[PDB]
């Protein structure tokens, strides 16, 4: 009974705490009027605590904000779910109030709160409510458990089951709502586009989905480069194809990965996710507030060498250091605008983290958030062996992850793709 994809036919919310921000910077306007997910990134977010990252609305507000934009018409509006128990467990920068052995107030305090306020929606049969599911933590179970180079937190998030029965838990309760439209977080090609990681990330989702009295039936589908960078396409640059007889996999900005690109990478994974079990008409999203990586370094065709790695750095449009950067990366323009149906199975492009929002605090910045100095955010940091051992490619003078920074917001703007 609910529609087959909520983006379809509908009025998309524009969050007036973050359009506020942005026309509040030069040139701000001509991206004020977008619509943006609006992230519950700690209890307080729920009834509202005037904090730096959610300002003065709680859900409540937004949900009523939404119901008075629809004008009685069909209106999505999206909402990140991102307060689990040890949140962020491979990092520092978005770490959060709850601790690694509190999946019951993740369930009682958290969840709960938040069906409660959306089913006070449920009258509402215009009313769309896109529930976006805890972002970068099932991948982490696969990436950084174990082996080498992960963390002692995102083991024992695995051992608990605090990652998976969370998941679980928000899918059931929130799926339940008629209004509301579950997708999971499933990281991005940079992440989970190498063999080792694609088909373990596939098992964890269908996991979690079937956790804490879920089933596959209340996924709507999935979300990739959620706060990432990752091309939606690169349109000079064929993971199969090769330069001067050599595969482009063996470049050193592809690094063997099966992906090169956002696109190809989420209608694998649609697949087979629904060879695993998930639903035919599952759809995907991608993530494009920060991912044109337009203006004057972009490249206008294909490279004219026949050296490899030439090649590829000279026609990727994706212009990071390495894959594995992920905070507030040097040169990144806005994305394509949201956008329904835009390609093969999937549902929408959507600008999910807002753009200005920092990823996290290129110094120690004291905070009540539960958040800590990451040195991935860090410009001067030269890397660890999962990002290749590289310089982090961090914007500088960045405040603390969801908080406002001017600079990434018109550098973002600067270098929209499509131009504005
Ligand atoms: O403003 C709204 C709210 O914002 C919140 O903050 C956000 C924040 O913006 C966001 O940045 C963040 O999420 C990020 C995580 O913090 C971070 O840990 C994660 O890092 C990933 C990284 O993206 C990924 O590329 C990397 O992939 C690794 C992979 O793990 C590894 O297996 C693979 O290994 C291969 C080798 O590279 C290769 O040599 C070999 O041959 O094969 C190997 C595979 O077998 O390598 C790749 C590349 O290095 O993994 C790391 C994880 O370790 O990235 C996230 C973004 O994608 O946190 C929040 C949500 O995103 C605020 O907190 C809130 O207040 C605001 O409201
Ligand atoms: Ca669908």
């Amino acid at each position: 009974e609910k529609v087959d994809n909520p983006f379809e036919g509908a009025k998309l919310y524009v969050n007036p705490v973050w359009s506020a921000k942005a026309a509040a910077e030069p040139g701000g306007s001509a991206v004020a009027n977008e619509s943006t997910a609006v992230w519950l990134d700690r209890i307080g977010a729920i009834e509202g605590n005037d904090s730096p990252t959610t300002g003065s609305m709680g859900l409540r507000d937004h949900l009523e904000e939404a119901v008075r934009q629809s004008g009685g018409d069909p209106l999505t509006i999206q909402v990140v779910i991102y307060n689990l128990p040890g949140r962020d467990c491979a990092a520092l920068a978005s770490n959060g109030e709850l601790g690694p052995d509190e999946l019951d107030r993740y369930k009682s305090e958290y969840i709960d709160p938040i069906a409660d306020i959306m089913w006070d929606f449920a009258d509402y049969e215009n009313l769309r409510i896109v529930a976006i599911i805890e972002i970068a933590s099932l991948p982490n179970l696969v990436t950084n458990v174990g082996g080498n180079g992960g963390t002692e937190l995102c083991a024992y998030m695995k051992q608990n089951g605090g990652y998976v029965n969370g998941v679980g838990y928000a899918l059931r309760k929130l799926g339940e709502i008629p209004n509301v439209y579950n997708y999971i977080d499933a990281a991005h090609h940079g992440w989970i586009g190498w063999d080792s990681n694609f088909g373990p990330s596939v098992d964890i989702f269908y996991e979690a989905a079937n956790a804490s009295g879920s089933t596959v039936d209340y996924v709507h589908g999935f979300i990739s480069n959620t706060a990432n960078y990752s091309a939606t396409v690169e349109p000079y640059l064929d993971v199969n194809g090769t330069v001067n007889g050599q595969l482009i996999r063996q470049s050193k900005w592809v690094d063997w990965n099966q992906y090169v690109d956002e696109l190809s990478f989420v209608q694998d994974l649609r697949q087979a996710l629904i060879a695993k079990g998930f639903r035919s008409d599952i759809g995907m999203l991608i993530d494009t507030s920060r991912n044109g990586w337009g203006g004057p370094n972009r490249p206008t065709g294909p490279s004219s060498s026949t050296d490899l790695n030439t090649y590829v750095d000279e026609s990727r449009i994706d212009r990071r250091i390495h894959p594995g950067n992920w905070c507030n990366q040097a040169g990144a323009g806005l994305g394509e605008r949201p956008t329904v149906n835009p390609a093969p199975g999937v549902d929408a492009y959507v600008w999910v983290k807002p753009p200005g929002e920092s990823d996290g605090a290129s110094e120690e910045i004291p905070n009540d958030e539960g958040k800590g100095f990451d040195r991935m955010c860090d410009p001067t940091y030269q890397g660890n062996a999962r990002n290749g051992n590289n310089p982090s490619g961090a914007l500088p003078n960045a405040p603390i992850s969801g908080h406002w920074f001017s600079a990434q917001f018109r550098e973002l703007l600067a270098n929209a793709y499509p131009p504005l």
